[PDB]
């Protein structure tokens, strides 16, 4: 049942301004027996970390400097635990990959404490230990032949990647599949080579990214605006049977609400709407 692993951090690089990909090596090269969409728990001891010690690459530091985010510190005097979704799929053996947003204090409340566990995770470097437990889960794919529409935003990426690779690689699915991902700007995109490669290799999979706040330096000529509107205008509006698809979503609360509203207005039933709310 519930097992615990004292893992070793392989890498903990930024994938976006405010997202790190934590890669963990499982002891003895064993694999966590998880399902795509599932999660583990990370636990951490009492500790004290400083944002100034974070490894944030130059290309991502712009908004860190703009909003003086390196000011922050997190002192935690009790053990803590949190859930994080796997970004790897089950046959990426011997590892656990996470996509962790740094939960800074809100702008209108800049002096409340920073997020406890995400600050701790962003402190980790290669060779550090990280204890996880699980696996757990409920955000699982349905076992049908229905067309799948995956809708991700921001820091909701991880279960989308896990799901999509699980279908196309482990299950060798022939189901029609698409992924619609909303990012603020081009530097906030990630897993581009992974999804481009899957799309190129699988005639039943395509993906699209929309930028809601494209930046002058992005030279962006792709889709813009909120991902739900892009998905509607460029695919679902013309679809002959949107109610016949299964929708799997993980994104900001406002994205989830806009998506659900749009789908219900197309006649999609709740049975066909699955989402993972991180709380
Ligand atoms: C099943 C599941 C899967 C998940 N998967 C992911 C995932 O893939 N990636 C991911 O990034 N997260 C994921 N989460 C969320 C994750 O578990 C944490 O909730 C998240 O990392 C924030 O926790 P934290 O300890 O860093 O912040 P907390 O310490 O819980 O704080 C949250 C926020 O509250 C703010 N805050 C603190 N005090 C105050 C105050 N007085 N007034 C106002 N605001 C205040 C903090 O600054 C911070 O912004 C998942 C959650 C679940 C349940
Ligand atoms: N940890 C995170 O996920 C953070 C995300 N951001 C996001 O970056 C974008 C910044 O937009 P820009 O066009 O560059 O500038 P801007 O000044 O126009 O940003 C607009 C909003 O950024 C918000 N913001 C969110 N987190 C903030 C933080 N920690 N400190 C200060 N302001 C914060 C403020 O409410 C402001 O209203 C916003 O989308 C903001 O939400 C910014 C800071 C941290
Ligand atoms: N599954 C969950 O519960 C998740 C929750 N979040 C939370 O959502 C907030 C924003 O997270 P970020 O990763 O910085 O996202 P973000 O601010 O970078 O937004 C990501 C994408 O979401 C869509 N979106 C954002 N605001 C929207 C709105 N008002 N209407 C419609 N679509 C919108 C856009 O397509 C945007 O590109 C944070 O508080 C984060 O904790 C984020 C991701 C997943
Ligand atoms: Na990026
Ligand atoms: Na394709």
């Amino acid at each position: 049942m519930v097992k615990k692993w004292e893992c070793t951090v392989i890498s903990n690089d930024n994938k976006a301004t405010f997202i790190k990909e934590l890669k963990l090596a499982i002891p003895d090269g064993e694999s966590v027996p998880f399902r795509a969409g599932g999660y583990i728990q990370i636990e951490a001891p009492a500790h004290h970390v400083k944002y100034a010690d974070f490894d944030v690459p130059e290309k991502y530091r712009g908004d860190w400097d703009k909003f003086n985010l390196f000011r922050y510190e997190s002192k935690v005097d009790e053990p803590i635990i949190r859930a994080y979704s796997m970004a790897n799929y089950p046959e990426e053996f011997g590892i656990i990959m996470l996509n962790v947003r740094i939960a800074t204090p809100p702008p209108n409340n800049p002096n409340v404490p920073p997020g406890q566990m995400s600050s701790y995770i962003w402190s980790l470097k290669a060779g550090d230990k990280c204890t996880i437990s699980g696996p757990f889960g409920e955000f699982f794919a349905k076992d049908t032949d229905a067309e799948m529409v995956f809708i991700g935003g921001g820091a909701g990426m991880a279960p989308m990647r896990s799901h999509i690779f699980d279908q196309l690689k482990r299950l060798k699915s022939k189901r029609k599949m698409s992924y619609w991902y909303g990012a603020r700007s081009k530097r906030e995109m990630f897993y581009v080579e992974d999804f481009d490669g899957l799309a190129a290799e699988n005639d039943n999979f395509v993906w699209h990214c929309a930028l809601s706040d494209p930046q002058p330096e992005d030279n962006w000529t792709g889709y813009t605006g909120f991902i739900h509107n892009v998905l509607y205008e460029n695919y679902l509006k013309d679809h002959e049977a949107p109610e016949d698809c299964e929708y799997y979503m993980c994104g900001p609360p406002m994205m989830n609400a806009a998506v659900i509203n749009m789908l219900k207005n197309l006649g999609v039933e709740e049975e066909n709407i699955l989402l993972d709310d991180f709380g």
